């Protein structure tokens, strides 16, 4: 009743996504692919301005697990997003407590966003664009809320996708499962992709997978 349109969009996107790919791991491929497109965008801007990477001279994809908090982080130093981009997000999500340009948004980012809800219950976006403030955005595919980050500009430039995982999909947080999965969907990415892994007396560091 409250979110009839949102639930129907969620039902249709899940139905079509599950039918087309049949592999629930498509969420990780989208996270890798979308991060690559953001990195490619800012690298293209670099070829015309000398100091377009001043906020962050690296162009990486860094994936980190949090088995205790049940979190999955995929951080890239791509182009990032302004606050107005986060407000539009995909046009199908209503602003919190308030109950085509959006159809073109679903075309480009619908599969990437709604596939995350095959393994997650909430998606949190932390982004920083060159000409704007760092913001935190969250949604449950029904409502959304955007916030100015109290930590300030900690990303320098780029985006962090945080998925709070379902209890059924807690296996994606182990090291050997997330490392083998990233390796599969990385042979077509022209950017280094690191995974926070442990080495042995045990220290943690960025391990590059491609
Ligand atoms: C799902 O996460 C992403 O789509 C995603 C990502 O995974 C890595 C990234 O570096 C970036 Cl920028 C995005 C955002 C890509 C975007 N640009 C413009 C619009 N939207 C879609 C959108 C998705 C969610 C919130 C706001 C915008």
């Amino acid at each position: 009743e409250k979110f009839a349109f949102q639930a129907e969009v969620n039902r249709m996107m899940k139905l079509i996504i599950n039918s087309l790919y049949k592999n629930k791991e498509i969420f990780l491929r989208e996270l890798i692919s979308n991060a690559s497109d953001a990195l490619d965008k800012i690298r293209l801007i670099s070829l015309t301005d000398e100091n377009a990477l001043a906020g962050n001279e690296e162009l990486t994809v860094k994936i980190k697990c949090d088995k205790e908090k049940n979190l999955l982080h995929v951080t890239d130093t791509g182009v990032g997003m302004t606050r107005e981009e986060l407000v539009k997000n995909l046009g199908t999500i209503a602003k919190s407590g308030t109950s085509q340009s959006t159809s073109e948004l679903i075309g480009q980012f619908g599969v990437g966003f709604y596939s995350a809800f095959l393994v997650a219950d909430k998606v949190i976006v932390t982004s920083k664009h060159n000409n704007d403030t760092q913001h935190i955005w969250e949604s449950d595919s029904n409502e959304f809320s955007v916030i100015a980050d109290p930590r300030g500009n900690t990303l320098g430039r780029g985006t962090t996708i945080t998925l709070v995982l379902k209890e059924e999909a807690s296996d994606y947080l182990e090291l050997d499962t997330i490392k083998n999965l990233v390796k599969k969907y990385s042979q077509f990415i022209n950017f280094p992709i690191y995974v926070w892994s442990s080495k042995t007396k045990t220290v943690w560091d960025w391990e590059l997978m491609n």
